[PDB]
């Protein structure tokens, strides 16, 4: 599969205003998995204890964890397709040191693409949220091919 370029545009436009505040869009999007997908958080053996909303947006590893995830999905989206050297060393460490399933990626999408259609209607209009879930689609089709590759199912 393959974006266009105008595709690509209206990821990044909307990717601008999350990096006005990464740390802020990271809790909500955590926060958002974690209690539409409650299974997920089990596999974080440094956040499975927290019980409620309170705690997740109290924790200051959370906050952290998500400003780097969502970090490196930026990364990835800003190679617009290019992106196996960012890929390689993401579904190493998740396929064999994590374990996450494509089933938990596809959670986490359905939680990026939930909180930006709250927070950003006005960058996440039908034609954003179309051009965001292919990006994403792209990014867990190249991931379950690394995994594959490096020996797990998904
Ligand atoms: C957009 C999809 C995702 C991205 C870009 C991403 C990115 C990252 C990055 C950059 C790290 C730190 C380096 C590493 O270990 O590779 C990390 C750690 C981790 N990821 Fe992901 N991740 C994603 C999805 C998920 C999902 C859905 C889960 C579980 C349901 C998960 C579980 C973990 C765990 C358990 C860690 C270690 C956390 C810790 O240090 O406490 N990841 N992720
Ligand atoms: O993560």
């Amino acid at each position: 599969m393959v974006l266009s370029e105008g595709e690509w545009q209206l990821v990044l436009h909307v990717w601008a205003k999350v990096e006005a505040d990464v740390a802020g869009h990271g809790q909500d999007i955590y926060i958002r998995l974690f209690k539409s997908h409650p299974e997920t958080l089990e596999k974080f053996d440094r956040f499975k204890h927290l019980k409620t909303e309170a705690e997740m947006k109290a924790s200051e590893d959370l906050k952290k964890q998500g400003v780097r995830v969502l970090t490196a999905l930026g990364a990835i989206l800003k190679k617009k397709g290019h992106h196996e050297a960012e890929l390689k060393p993401l579904a190493q460490s998740h396929a064999t040191k994590h374990k996450i399933p494509i089933k938990y990626l596809e959670f986490i999408s359905e939680a990026i693409i939930h909180v930006l259609h709250s927070r950003h209607p006005g960058n996440f209009g039908a034609d954003a949220q179309g051009a965001m879930n292919k990006a994403l689609e792209l990014f867990r089709k190249d991931i379950a091919a690394k995994y594959k590759e490096l020996g797990y199912q998904g």
